[PDB]
């Protein structure tokens, strides 16, 4: 019965204050799970949303909850039925949102959602990938219908909040797909988003950025919508005839909009997106980082002993790239 350091919250609404440092049993791998000694964990906005109560009645399943799901680490123990990993292997993995366990010294992941991390890729650089990166990949690959080898159709992509976790992957992945990328962000990251490969960058505080209006007049074929303030009517004049707004933060309004735009057979569509994590895709993204085709941008690094600072930074929402917790 080894013990570990972890952070957990015990109730809704506590913010970073409600995040409490605790000493808890190291989890035991089931027959299909692996136990990782964590080398890096990355936060996602859904992590603090769950704690706030915004994902009720789905999450969290039970209190207390150890938050975060994107991890990179070293395998220390594998389950009786695990074939692809042994102790000592460096990996990157996605933890179940049901059980969490990223802000801890150790975590268990299923074999299905664990991928070998090549030595060319650091732990933090890899831990930033699972949620943010796979979401960008899914949005551009399914609804936007792009191909990242070069077969794909030419296209105009808008990426809102291009400076955040999903956004900053989306911009880079979109360029690998030979698309014209228009991006929105704050004034301080304009040069940053340009360096990711965006053809046009808008400051969303300016009138033109708020209208999402392309400085060269482009109509968008698909929007990877990573921000939150914007009603469909703002997107509509900027969409091509059959353009899709891919809302990666679907709420009740999005769902309803989706419904009536299906019902009324609208040519311009709003499409909710719910990430489906698959190892093939994680393996694919990790490989892109290895080959230097995609770079992970890290907002900040925090030790586990001060992880409430990383949490606060997530909550605040001004992250540029991915927030990382290290041991
Ligand atoms: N459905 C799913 O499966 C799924 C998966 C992943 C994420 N999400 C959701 O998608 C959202 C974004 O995720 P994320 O990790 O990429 O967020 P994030 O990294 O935490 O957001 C940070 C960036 O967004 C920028 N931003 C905020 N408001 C903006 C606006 N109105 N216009 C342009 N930029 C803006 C911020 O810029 P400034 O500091 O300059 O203001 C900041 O740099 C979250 O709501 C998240 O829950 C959903
Ligand atoms: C009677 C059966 C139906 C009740 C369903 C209980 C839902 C639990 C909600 C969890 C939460 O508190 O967020």
């Amino acid at each position: 019965g080894k013990l570990m350091h972890a952070l957990q919250y015990n109730s809704y609404g506590g913010g970073a204050a409600g995040l409490e440092h605790v000493q808890v049993p190291v989890p035991t791998p089931k027959s299909n799970e692996v136990c990782l000694k964590l080398e890096a964990t990355s936060l996602n906005p859904v992590d603090w949303k769950i704690q706030k109560g915004m994902i009720r009645p789905f999450l969290p399943r039970k209190f207390p909850c150890i938050p975060a799901t994107d991890v990179a680490g070293e395998v220390v123990e594998v389950g009786s039925g695990v074939k692809n990993f042994k102790a000592g292997d460096k990996v990157v993995a996605v933890l179940s949102h049901l059980g969490g366990g990223g802000l801890a010294e150790f975590a268990v992941a299923t074999e299905k959602l664990t991928v070998k991390r090549p030595q060319e890729v650091g732990a933090a650089e890899a831990a930033a990938l699972p949620v943010a990166g796979l979401t960008a990949l899914q949005a551009l690959t399914n609804p936007a219908g792009l191909k990242l080898d070069g077969t794909g159709k030419k296209a105009n992509i808008l990426v809102t909040a291009a400076s955040g976790g999903v956004g900053h992957y989306a911009v880079q992945l979109a360029k690998l797909a030979n698309a014209h990328v228009t991006a929105t962000c704050g004034a301080r990251n304009i040069e940053f988003v340009k360096s990711l490969g965006a053809d046009e960058v808008l400051d969303y505080k300016t009138p033109e950025g708020a209208a999402l209006k392309s400085p060269s007049g482009k109509k968008y074929d698909a929007v990877v919508h990573c921000a939150n303030g914007i009603p469909f009517s703002v997107f509509e004049p900027n969409l091509s005839e059959n353009g899709k707004v891919i809302d990666i933060t679907p709420g009740p309004n999005a769902m309803w909009t989706y419904a009536v735009k299906k019902i009324t057979m609208s040519k311009k569509q709003l499409v909710p997106l719910l990430l489906i994590p698959k190892a093939e895709n994680l393996e694919f993204m990790v490989n892109l980082v290895k080959e230097g085709k995609v770079k992970t941008v890290i907002d900040s690094k925090h030790p586990l002993s001060k992880a409430e600072d990383a949490w606060a930074k997530s909550i605040d929402g001004h992250a540029t790239g991915k927030i990382i917790v290290e041991p």
